[PDB]
């Protein structure tokens, strides 16, 4: 009667013929289930809109993977009251039996991992291996926050003089509105509903409109769980009826968001106003975007080099906020790294990601293979085309990977976030030079150096303001309680998810003291 | 190698030696009344022919200092001398940065009683408070250097075979530090050496009732080895200087103490994203109360009297934690309130050099002004008891005031007086006190005079503030063993004095090097 220590959910090898076979029969499984519809869940009870949000296919645009209602002012009211009316009891439950229903629904999503990753696949196009390191982190991020919680609820040694016994613990807030993206649909919405809830706060949850079927699965789990009625509130709709009202509402104690700088700036200005009938500030926790940059040293393994952008460039079609976009390289090396990564990127794989033998699936949608191929066309005017730049948007949102080259580091695709498979490569004329552009972004979120020279690492270390920081390896692939997750400047307030900080930003430290 | 933390003990004035070497203290500093302080901006001393005076709130005529006034230019030319400062502060040692406070707190200790000697003229503190004061401004310099020692080592995360990943903590930047003049010393050395040891550099504004003490502690700050710049002293209004220093785009954090009408509109201006800003502000707010204490049927009646009395009439009211709320359970409201009217009356009131007064003036005519407004407001709700007299001649004095029977709703219960003002209430049971406690829109400090052990325990869960005490005064927390901060309109609970603070003003970093 203690949990085991927690240790991250290993990542499915699918080489081993039983895994695939497994991957193959859940991916049947979600596809027999497509075009279903899927009521807003709000005090536990099911509502059914006729005005509604159509989930595609982003590698099949007219497949339907599902519909869902669409939730109003009027029902995300509701929403709100569900959330603070449980909040009365559940902040009363005691930590150990929340925590367990984190336990509880981790075991159902391990029981069932391949469906929700093929679910992610169907939805939100991820290849296999995204899929997979995506469920696995989500089943991370309940075994971690529900650890630390129960640390938590030990609370903190403070001093007491002889004749008093003072104590210092940590309190539920309130309401929680956790807006979420599409990127990691199910991972990030999973991380940041739960956090909220396990900490004895309540929540209302607005799923990104592109990805709001795995999160109706998802909360389909936290009842099945025991997760109280208004504990959790399932609410997808628009930003300008559902999303600013959410926001604004004065019971709202706790907003925590994950996705672009444009709509995450908007929400943080709009957030600390003082409504009428609020006797609180909000409490707001951003993860926006970032500009990440691999930084590349003359001393480097090259074509360890050429791995690490690759990989942080056209991972998940470099829709992260964590992708190496740009590649900075000494001078000494740069043709030469250049000319390795060209020689990777072109016999990349591009297709149906059903499709174990393909490496990259499409884009999300039609906006956002728009937004990149204008982009693209940016590129290609301000550096060198080397490979890619192509999209063909018939059947699914397909972009090739795409490397420009010889880039200005003022260039705006240097410095814009396009969400994409895009990296640019830049010419550093040394290790000092090469920070500097590094830095030279209003984000500061992931990066990485690949250097054999240790003063250059701790260079670095210093130096290299982004929240992430790695060596000799790609930028991309945070493990819950492993490498906790947030960052400077325009990428948000630095909350580390996954981190041993995140659980107490959800709560409120009291002091009480006895005096004998 | 730090011996273990514990509190500066406060001085028994009981003690002739203690009287005389504060008698003598006293002396020192009524000969040095009347000097010309300039701004000091990145080491130099600055005059401007704009002045702000500082008078004594015993004797307002007397000059107790005049300070130079910033204005926006001077506000700038703050700004970047921080700026410039943080550059080369981030990155010294967090040992070294910790030994700066340790010597500044040595001269302190040294000086002590010239130190409280500063509050008692400037800021009309009896010598009880003065010398409080004084010690919790020692207590913050010597906690904190503590703390940044233990947090240098970051926290502790797991790593898989093959990688090494570490947690730890990163200065952030400019910090505005907006002072109160209620603690004068204490507060300002706080808000001002968190920073500042957490590795960012300060432009502190304090408040323009108290500015002289400010000016001093900044001398400490240079004798005890600060570099230029790290510290800024730049008094002035809050209009040219004030929302300048909030909304420049290179203020990275900001710390307030001070009332919830201007904490609000500096919290909803800070969130905003100006022109040439590429971060998200970080906010610490530490905004008023309305204290309660409550009075159980099972009392120590005695005790109850004494802690209304010291809760209400410490420093004449004037703090955050004053307990200007009694609510005393109906079977001992008349035998309570009695006792405490019967120690209000014995209340010495005048000059606080003189040690025979207990209480002193409040700070200016415009708190003069209000409090007696209050007054009369208070006379119209209730059944006045004792005091209720002001008299503005030669200081502002206002009687200890006891006004009786009020509604749980009326604006004496409601609104912070921030004077000596106490509005008792009758509550029909324990759980009828706890909802009379939590009534207000503050949740800074409260109050339980009990013998009941089962309401203690209740209290722990239901009373909701940030600092709750059990048969004592709701005043005097102290550093490292009540840590300070409230919920709901008294701000971000951001716990002064704790475990946690020094951590508000960092961001933390991760950094991942991979092997093999």
């Amino acid at each position: 009667v203690m949990l085991q220590p927690y240790k991250h959910e290993p990542f499915t090898d699918f080489t081993v013929e039983a895994n695939r076979k497994a991957f193959e029969e859940a991916l049947g499984l979600v596809e027999k289930e497509l075009g279903k519809e899927y009521p807003l869940i709000i005090n536990g009870e099911r509502v059914t809109t006729e005005d509604k949000i159509q989930s595609w296919n982003p590698a099949r645009k007219d497949q339907l993977v599902g519909s869902v209602s669409k939730a109003n002012q009027d029902l995300a009211e509701k929403a709100i009251q569900s959330a603070d009316e449980a909040f009365q009891t559940w902040r009363n439950v005691n930590p150990e039996e929340r925590a367990n229903i984190l336990v509880k629904a981790a075991a159902i999503i391990r029981r069932r991992k391949h469906e929700f990753s093929a679910w992610l696949v169907h939805e939100a196009g991820k290849p296999w291996k995204e899929a997979d390191a995506d469920t696995a982190e989500a089943i991370d991020f309940l075994e971690y926050y529900a650890r630390q919680m129960i640390e938590l609820n030990r609370g903190k040694e403070i001093l007491s003089r002889p004749g008093e016994q003072n104590r210092y613990f940590y309190t539920p807030m309130g309401v929680t509105v956790t807006i979420s993206p599409w990127n990691f649909a199910l991972a990030i919405m999973v991380g940041t509903a739960v956090a909220p809830i396990v900490t004895g706060n309540t929540v209302v949850l607005k799923p990104a409109s592109t990805t709001p079927v795995v999160a109706a699965k998802f909360v389909e789990v936290l009842e099945d769980a025991g997760l109280p009625k208004g504990v959790i509130n399932y609410v997808p709709g628009s930003g300008a009826e559902v999303g600013d009202y959410l926001v604004d509402h004065p019971k709202t104690s706790l907003i925590t968001f994950t996705g672009s700088k444009d709509v995450g700036v908007r929400l943080y200005e709009r957030a600390a106003v003082v409504r009428p009938g609020q006797n609180h500030l909000k409490r707001v926790i951003v993860e926006m975007g970032g500009k990440d940059t691999v930084v590349v040293d003359r001393d480097a393994d090259l074509d360890l080099a050429a791995e690490s952008i690759l990989v942080s460039a056209f991972g998940f079609s470099g829709q992260k906020c964590s992708a190496g976009s740009r590649a900075v390289i000494h001078k000494d090396v740069y043709d030469e790294v250049l000319e390795k990564t060209v020689a990777l990127a072109k016999n990349l794989t591009v297709g149906d990601p059903t499709n174990r033998d393909n490496y990259m699936g499409p884009v999300i949608d039609e906006k956002a293979f728009e937004k990149i191929m204008s982009y693209i066309e940016i590129g290609k005017k301000e550096g060198r085309l080397m490979t890619g730049g192509e999209g063909d948007s018939s059947t699914g949102f397909f972009i090739q990977p795409t490397i420009i080259a010889d880039l200005d580091p003022e260039a705006v695709i240097m410095q814009e976030e396009i969400f994409g498979p895009v990296v640019a490569f830049s010419k550093a004329n040394d290790f000092d030079h090469a920070l500097e552009i590094a830095n030279n972004t209003e984000y500061g979120l992931t990066g990485a150096v690949i250097t054999r020279n240790r003063a250059h690492i701790e260079q670095a270390k210093r130096e290299f303001h982004v929240g992430n920081l790695y060596f000799n390896r790609n930028c991309t692939g945070a493990i819950v309680g492993y490498h906790p997750f947030g960052g400077f400047k325009m990428s948000g307030t630095d909350s580390k998810a996954g981190g041993p900080d995140y659980l107490a930003l959800h709560m409120q430290a009291k002091t009480v003291s006895e005096m004998y």
